């Protein structure tokens, strides 16, 4: 936390939009992305809906040629990542461009292209497997691909830690820059694990709502008759910028990134804590980095994923660590309209979080119909909120016990 | 670089063995890990040769409940972090616990158990999809399980970039140890790719060696008639410590980590520059971040994998940094000995160089029959050479030209 880190630019593919702010347009609506998947034929599945998105052209950002060689994950990671430079005004040259690196993530991954190889594979042998398969499906190659298309020669890795990978990777782009080892980064995830293998491997966990006669209601954080979390699909980045760079320049600055926290919950692949201690050192760790009080916090864009044990853990989390101010603040879980895209999540919930700030708006946790025993507090149940936010925070927390938290703030 | 960071437990699985000392024997003696692959059926293949595990027994380590729920690249970092653990004598209690994390990262995760899976379902349906499928397979979950089954609740993470995951993976761990994000952490990387997708897909790229009738011989950095790299599976982990820490507690001390780089080539997607530039502004990153300059360095352990482009680049990049000072040091690649280890290549790599500083032996390139042109550093041609090393270097260059180096010294 030497340098100060702002975001500058800020790009998105969701189950609400092709870009920020349709998608935003949708949150503050209280709209669902969720409907029946179209894409494949789920007789077989016990959930056949989730959060697609509609419309995509990778030929608004790639060649035709280009974009065949490249998991759908990779192709949502690059819309993003050009969306949020484009969004950024910054003009790359041979003086910057060794201080400009990449951090775009995935939780899972190119399964569809694992899956398509692997029949090519069974039904044909491996000579049918095809010499993009590497280089396409790995998940470093959003980050790759973005810096040789952009010449980005600073930093350049991916984070995979399921749920909280969009988390981590701003969080870590923003010490890159803070530490002097890059003034600009792009940074977030993206996620397309729509094919058999994941609804497959995910409803073979039990993780998934079953909710299939009402999709757009399946996603329910803190209701009592949650059944398990909604995959969905798509991609955020975000340009971090140091302040006085971003100054110099001229830049558009939407707010100021001042914490990151992580933690480990050290209790099971699956389940959290009942008591979210792993979830409240986190939050702690985090805010001790933004030198800020819990009192300071106004609006918690929350994990909150529609699960059982997760939802009610998250509260006890947040009572713990903001006491008396947790009734104060404002909660919600913008999954209630994208549902969880995974290893993009953290990155569309900081972008939500940002512009919660520019807007002076909490966005709604729909389909909160009957909050369950303890979820007591203001989880901005059904419709929007204008109110006063200076402080933001994000949570994401993962398989594996994994947790990962952003504190953004009002610029001054 | 606020705080020191020195390594104080080191673990390994790899081809020429199942620990640190009897892989370090191999290195030290020229010995090949590299022969016919014997658990999968290699007639459709071009390559059917690489650096297999030999004789592991997970039951050393886990229930054979616990593991028969893990793909075998989380069973590999498993390994060789308890290994790690073990050997730097930590005590875990509730006094330290929130300060020990974990970054153990892999390029390319559970790829056995994808296809085992994609099989089921393509024969059978959705419905036969384990249910632990995911969280025995995502690239995360070696830092997860780790941190449950020893109680660790520091920073908790994964890194996958490709042959450089384990080199970051290590590098970033530092940082948070060096900012006072933790005081312990268990870092490096772990991969198990020799399925049919991995031999068929890196096959499929023609990346592979196919010198079938000799596979000893097949991994031969920098000499003429090299063919591609060695497909090689294994582990390695490092438990690094803050120095007062460490002291406090009368740890041995094996080295300090005293730099880390990184870059971005931001040329092409699996082919590096020439000139190897990108190779070149990493190792001086990392020089600039050990205060160290280029003449102090004694040992290079190179990235070496045995490409066409990819060895003579290195060459390029270590000229253009080291001047004169190039024909005084000793660069090797261990890899003519372990193949290519891709996610864990950086760890056990890693581990050879701290390895070198304390027994003051620089292991030889093995294989190298014919250096090609321009390659007249000293490689250290097949047999390990006793030298002084006070400061020794590791490269790792990997797919999307994602750039890692980390300088490791002599501690005082
Ligand atoms: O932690 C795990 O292993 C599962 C990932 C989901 N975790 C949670 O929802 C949660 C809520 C509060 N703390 N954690
Ligand atoms: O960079 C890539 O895209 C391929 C990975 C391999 N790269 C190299 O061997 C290399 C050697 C010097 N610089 N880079």
């Amino acid at each position: 936390s030497r340098r100060r880190v702002v975001i500058t630019g800020m790009g998105m593919l969701s189950p609400l939009g092709l870009d920020v702010p349709s998608s935003w347009e949708g949150i503050l609506a209280g709209r669902s992305g969720i409907a029946p998947i179209e894409h494949m034929d789920l007789s077989a599945y016990s959930t056949r809906f989730g959060g697609s998105v509609k419309g995509f052209n990778v030929e608004e950002y790639l060649s035709a040629k280009e974009a065949r060689k490249l998991d759908l994950f990779i192709q949502y990671g690059l819309a993003a990542s050009f969306q949020a430079v484009r969004d950024s005004g910054l003009e790359v040259t041979d003086a910057n461009r060794e201080r400009i690196g990449v951090s775009m993530g995935s939780g899972i991954g190119g399964l569809t292209n694992i899956e398509n190889n692997c029949r090519s594979l069974f039904e044909q042998g491996p000579r049918r497997i095809s010499p993009f398969f590497v280089p396409g499906s790995i998940i470093n190659m959003v980050s790759g691909f973005l810096s040789i298309h952009l010449g980005l020669q600073g930093p350049n890795y991916a984070l995979t830690t399921a749920a909280t990978t969009g988390t981590h990777s701003i969080g870590m782009a923003a010490r890159n820059i803070a530490y002097g080892e890059a003034d600009v980064m792009v940074a977030g995830g993206s996620e397309m694990a729509a094919c058999g293998l994941g609804l497959g491997g995910f409803g073979a966990a039990r993780a998934l709502s079953t909710r299939n006669d009402e999709p757009t209601r399946a996603s329910r954080p803190w209701d009592r008759d949650r059944d398990g979390f909604v995959l969905s699909d798509g991609s955020g980045a975000l340009v971090l910028e140091e302040l006085e760079h971003a100054r110099a320049r001229g830049a558009r600055i939407y707010a100021e990134l001042v914490g990151f926290g992580m933690s480990g919950d050290a209790f099971h692949m699956t389940a959290p804590p009942e008591d979210g201690a792993g979830a409240a050192r986190c939050m702690k760790n985090a805010l001790r980095d933004a030198g800020l009080d819990p009192r300071q916090v106004d609006y918690i864009n929350a994990h909150g994923t529609s699960t059982p044990a997760g939802d009610i853990a998250e509260i006890a989390a947040v009572k713990s660590v903001f006491g008396e101010h947790a009734h104060a603040l404002s909660m919600s879980s913008t999954k209630s309209m994208t549902g969880h895209l995974l290893g993009a999540a953290g990155a569309v919930e900081a972008i939500f979080s940002v512009l919660a700030l520019r807007d002076q708006v909490a966005p709604p946790t729909i389909n909160l119909d009957n909050p369950d025993e303890g979820c007591d507090l203001d989880l901005v149940a059904h419709e929007a909120k204008p109110r006063k936010i200076d402080v933001a925070l994000s949570n994401s927390f993962g398989f594996g016990g994994t947790n990962g938290t952003l504190v953004f703030r009002r610029f001054a």
